[PDB]
């Protein structure tokens, strides 16, 4: 007869900002100032450069911190990257991962506090990644770079990998007066527009020296993904007209040659770039975040169908699948990467009209992650959720302290210390746009 008792979000809320405190306590208690906490040993490791941490998950939980009103935790960090935090290190660096790590998340933190000196080590750090787009003749960036010499290693790179860098390299420029760093991220990703098929595709491996790709694949995943979040992005965050028209060309393409149906549910395997044969049956957890890309690009029913698909392997196997093939729906893989795209994609799609849905089922996953990946000193990565109970791994990968809790807690909070309605995220969870004073 009666409802069931409705969920009191701003105490759900409350719980989120609770956990996140005590996984920073971990933190500072067994990995101040390294990399990443492992919360079952207790103990810390290296992510870009094995022996001399960065300080990697103190400053991904930056904006975090802020946004819970977390500020005597946010200050010992901000404290801490002031003191400690140089980029002058005579090793290798991954481009890719440098940029949404760790320039994004001192352009969030530094957006938050006003701090002068978050926004100095952001830049620093950009003028250092920039000599990997300066040693191509086409500008797409090698994939490491020394931070200290310039030294580039390894051309063979992909589309996400020269093609998620306008969201931070644009608010750079904005916020400094210096448009290279916006020029410098488009021009790469115009070079791999120009290079589409007849049907409107592109392969998700190209070469940095020779401009030319190097498969025949087109994908919406991994290798390829954030590329498309981007050009949307930099619609919303600065204007550009190029993006937007290249945003919803690329989408429609994706639609009419890769959306296929298996067993009633829509995926979005591999094709080849000009003919649109299938290519392959995987994909990954991560794809997840596509659901909240068509919403943004006005492509909302086709969003909602997708995350069907992933609500389904949800209430099938709890946590979704690292790898499933899509001709079976069955996993390709048993361990995880403690990975944020649903709650990605549930907070994307109610930003259009807080329909409650979303946090129903972003509600289930917090309480799936609290049900499997709790240790002693903080959240950790699965090794099999075919077992009972789930058994675990030992790592909190840098990402969760940006991501997932900030998806839950701004999907729970109403904070005011947002304006929801300029609010942005980079590809990690920075919030480039919409902080209130307070
Ligand atoms: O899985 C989370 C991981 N995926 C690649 C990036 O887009 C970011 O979400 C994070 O580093
Ligand atoms: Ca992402
Ligand atoms: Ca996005
Ligand atoms: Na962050």
């Amino acid at each position: 007869a009666s409802e069931t008792t409705p969920e009191d979000w701003k105490a759900l809320a409350a719980d989120v900002r609770s956990e996140f405190q005590w996984a920073w306590q971990g933190y500072v208690a067994k990995a101040w100032g390294k990399d990443e906490i492992n919360p079952v040993s207790g103990t810390s490791r290296s992510f870009f450069i094995e022996g001399h941490d960065l300080g990697l998950s103190l400053v991904e939980a930056l904006d975090t911190l802020w946004i819970m009103g977390l500020d005597a935790e946010f200050q010992a960090g901000v404290d801490w990257v002031k003191a400690n935090l140089s980029f002058d290190v005579d090793g290798n660096a991954q481009v890719f991962e440098t940029n949404i790590r760790l320039v994004g998340g001192l352009l969030s933190a530094h957006l938050a506090s006003g701090d002068p000196v978050l926004l100095a080590k952001a830049r620093d750090l950009a003028d250092r990644l920039a000599k990997a787009f300066e040693a191509s003749p086409h500008g797409l960036p090698w994939r490491y770079v020394n931070l200290r010499t310039g030294a580039v290693s390894d051309p063979e790179t992909n589309l996400a990998e020269i093609g998620t860098y306008l969201s931070e390299f644009g608010v750079l420029s904005q916020l400094t007066g210096e448009r290279k760093y916006f020029d410098m991220a488009k021009r790469a990703m115009r070079h791999t527009l120009d290079r589409r098929s007849k049907i409107g595709l592109m392969a998700a491996n190209i070469h940095a020296m020779t401009g030319a790709f190097t498969s025949r694949n087109a994908s919406i995943d991994v290798y390829a993904d954030s590329f498309y979040e981007y050009l949307w992005d930099a619609w919303a965050l600065f204007g550009d007209e190029d993006c937007k028209r290249w945003a919803v060309e690329c989408v429609d393409a994706q639609l009419a040659h890769q959306a296929k149906r298996y067993d009633g549910r829509l995926w979005f395997p591999m094709v080849d770039f000009e003919t649109g044969a299938v290519t392959g049956t995987a994909q990954s957890e991560l794809a997840a975040y596509y659901a909240g890309l068509l919403g943004q690009v006005g492509r909302k029913a086709q969003g909602d169908d997708y995350l069907a698909s992933f609500t389904y392997l949800q209430a099938t196997f709890g946590v979704i699948p690292e790898s499933i093939d899509v001709t079976t729906g069955q996993p390709r893989r048993k361990h995880t990467g403690l990975r944020p795209e649903y709650p990605d994609a549930c907070l994307n799609l109610w930003l259009i009209d807080r329909d409650p849905r979303y946090r129903r089922l972003a509600a289930i996953h917090y309480r799936e992650m609290k049900a499997t990946s709790r240790a002693a000193f903080g959240y950790t990565a699965l090794k099999d959720i075919t077992t009972r109970p789930m058994t675990q791994d030992d790592n909190c990968p840098g990402y969760w302290w940006s991501e997932q809790m900030k998806y839950y807690y701004l999907l729970f909070s109403d904070t005011p210390r947002i304006d929801y309605g300029q609010l942005q995220l980079s590809t990690e969870a920075n919030v480039l746009r919409g902080f209130r004073k307070v």
